[PDB]
RNA sequence: AUGGGCCC
RNA sequence: UGGGCCC
């Protein structure tokens, strides 16, 4: 996005500058090329002469301006996919009720009770159970009071900026590239899912290359089902973005948002309205009160699908401004936010769609960060998703997600203060992919010292949760 | 110390 | 309630 204004004010906003992420015994063993990210702004650990406050927001690039043409040609491209968005979830999307929407429904989980309320809510030093009772789902307002403010169409708010207390690779600590959250005020949260939080629920149960969207999967079991669909095609591509979130351009953003929430979907005129918020926003950080044009907050409820949405919508828009001809089925990919597996029998030329990427704002590069570009031939077997590999089980005969051993390794190595007992069982269930030689050597460090999970138990637990018939089959 | 998968 | 992972 385009930072239009940057001002000082005399209230300043708390920025939590302290990682709780502590090593622990694998740490001494593994020594991960990763460590918490850079919190402070003096930190012994950056590289000078430092400068957090600048790097954190230098992601905001600008915010791409697109002609009249390509404007149209998104909107066509938004409008297809809505089409077979909408064919497959049905139109039924009324306002989910207040009491739902705190508590959830099928698909959608209830909202966090004890987590950042946002702005205003923050300077007068108050949590979420205060303006919102989370076991009832109703009163507590204030909230109301700002309910009637976005039902007038009239409610104005700013994102509380966060840095992300989380491990990172150590060149990008060094560099001082630690991640920001926007936390959006609590009632804003609320308000999008009444507006689009029974739309929301049916992508989740319906994810898969059909609707483009692995939001709402389990990893485990799902993996099996993306494997063998993407294994049918002859090309299979590993799309990086840099910076996704940040640099979708306010055309896209409001066109996207226009084709994919209309009313005649079964929308309230106030979900297309509630989402046009995020396009241009105001961020607090610390003194600093930065106003933003573009972009995507991390804070809102719909995040990751409307990131999911966009990032359907930039493929097929940037394979028909480059080729004709182009439709939905002319290729397959299943995207969880900026992440994405792209897949065609047509020997697609993703190299050459670069500069129409572009045209978006948007920089895509291959995942394989060998020299040359974009390139054909390469399988589901070579590519990640959701930081995972494909990998063929040899027993089962199920596909499975293998993360890679330095990944886990990192994560292994650090801790928040008294969470590693249930870390490692956690971690464990993700380890198991990795076979059985490499998960006793990722545990060692943690022998004598805490339970760990057998190798076997996880097996036979992972066995039936892909494939209850399997499970039995063996016995 | 956000949002939303999923897992415990 | 409270953890972990991914985005
Ligand atoms: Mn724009």
């Amino acid at each position: 996005g385009l930072i239009v204004d940057t001002r000082d004010v005399e209230e300043r906003v708390h920025v939590m500058r302290e990682t709780k992420l502590a090593p622990t015994v694998a740490h001494g063993v593994f020594n991960p090329e990763f460590g918490p990210a850079a919190l402070s702004n003096k930190d012994p650990r950056l590289n000078e002469g430092v400068v957090l406050d600048e790097v954190i927001f230098s992601k905001h690039k600008g915010d791409t301006k697109m002609s009249a043409e390509d404007k149209a040609l998104f909107r066509r491209c938004a409008a297809d996919y809505a089409s077979r968005l909408h064919s497959v979830l049905g139109t039924a999307n009324a306002p989910l009720s207040i009491y739902e929407a705190i508590k959830g429904v099928d698909g959608l989980d209830a909202m966090e009770p004890d987590t950042a309320p946002g702005l205003p809510w923050a300077l007068q030093g108050k949590r979420r159970g205060a303006l919102i009772d989370f076991e009832n789902g109703t009163v507590g307002p204030e909230v109301e009071a700002a309910l009637k403010l976005m039902e007038k169409r009239e409610y104005k708010f700013a994102c509380q900026t966060f840095l992300k207390d989380e491990i990172r690779p150590m060149e990008k600590v060094r560099a001082g590239k630690t991640r920001i959250v926007d936390v959006l005020p609590v009632e804003h949260i609320l308000y999008t899912r009444m507006m689009i939080g029974r739309f929301c629920a049916q992508m989740h149960s319906n994810n898969g290359p059909q609707i483009g969207s692995a939001v709402g999967c389990n990893p485990d079991v799902d993996w099996q089902r993306f494997g063998t669909h993407f294994a049918q095609y002859r090309n299979v591509w590993d799309v990086d973005y840099s910076a996704f979130d940040a640099n979708h351009c306010s055309d896209a953003m409001n066109i996207m948002f226009e084709e994919v929430f209309r009313t005649e979907f079964g929308f309230h005129p106030n979900a297309e309205w509630i989402l046009k918020t995020l396009v241009n926003t105001e961020h607090a950080y610390e003194n600093k009160r930065i106003t933003v044009e573009g972009g995507m907050p991390s804070g809102c409820s719909a995040t990751s699908i409307i990131n999911t949405i966009l990032n359907n919508i930039y493929v097929l828009y940037a394979l028909r401004r480059h080729y004709e001809g182009v439709e939905l089925d002319t290729y397959t990919m299943i995207s969880y936010g900026d992440d994405i597996v792209v897949a065609s029998d047509y020997d697609l030329d993703f190299e050459a769609l670069k500069p129409h990427f572009k045209s978006l704002g948007q920089t895509i590069t291959p995942a394989d960060k060998s020299d040359k570009g974009f390139v054909l031939g390469h399988s589901i077997t070579d590519v990640t998703f959701l930081k995972r590999h494909f990998h063929m089980d040899y027993g089962t005969g199920f596909y499975k997600p293998v993360m890679a051993s330095k990944t886990l390794e990192a994560i292994l190595s650090f801790a928040r203060r008294g969470t590693i007992q249930e870390k490692l069982i956690s971690v464990a269930g993700l380890a198991v992919h990795s076979g059985p030689d490499e998960y006793r050597r990722l545990f060692e460090p943690f022998q004598g010292l805490f339970e760990i999970p057998s190798y076997r138990s996880l097996y036979l637990r992972w066995v039936n949760a892909v494939c209850g018939d399997a499970a039995a089959a063996l016995e």
